[PDB]
């Protein structure tokens, strides 16, 4: 699809069985979502956004949905303000910035 | 053009005659510029993201021109990491994200 800015660039994720809502965040590394489980081992990492570093979780090799296409790749989990899709993942939908 | 997201979304933006690097931000309400003395008056705002807030000047009606396009609006001022081109200025170049 393509996705105008009036509005957030505000979609649903699907990421095991559960239906979430997500940024499309071109301004991200890195993909961060809001506190929750997913299974697996994960490592303890920090990063830096405008307000300073926070800790984060770091789930490897995991499935994101996103409008219908599939990505596979490594998640962020701690105290975002929104869950946010970044360009680890966007580049995985083939998803571009047009003007 | 279209623009990758397999590298960071930079372009040049011109300002008062400063020539800067900015990010093309879908996930920035708000541009807003590292800290550069403007003129003209200024509100105080605060915004928040990854790490909390930090605090920033709006000030009113500025042009600033991204890769050669028009645009003017309020942009806030303050001690961001990296110029972010957010989507008040975004939609008034016709950026459209695009999968
Ligand atoms: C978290 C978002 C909902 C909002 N942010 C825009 C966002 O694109 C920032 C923009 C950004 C970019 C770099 C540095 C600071 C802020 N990205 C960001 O924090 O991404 C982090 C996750 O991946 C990492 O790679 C980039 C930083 C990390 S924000 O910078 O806090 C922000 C908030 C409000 C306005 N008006 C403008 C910007």
């Amino acid at each position: 699809p393509q996705i105008t800015l009036w509005k957030r660039p505000l979609v649903t994720i699907r990421i095991g069985g559960q239906l979430k809502e997500a940024l499309l965040d071109t301004g991200a590394d890195n993909t961060v979502l809001e506190e929750m489980n997913l299974p697996g081992k994960w490592k303890p990492k920090m990063i830096g956004g405008i307000g300073g570093f926070i800790k984060v979780r770091q789930y490897d090799q995991i499935p994101v949905e996103i409008c219908g296409h599939k990505a596979i790749g490594t998640v962020l989990v701690g105290p975002t303000p929104v869950n946010i899709i970044g360009r680890d993942l966007l580049t995985q939908i083939g998803c571009t910035l047009n003007f």
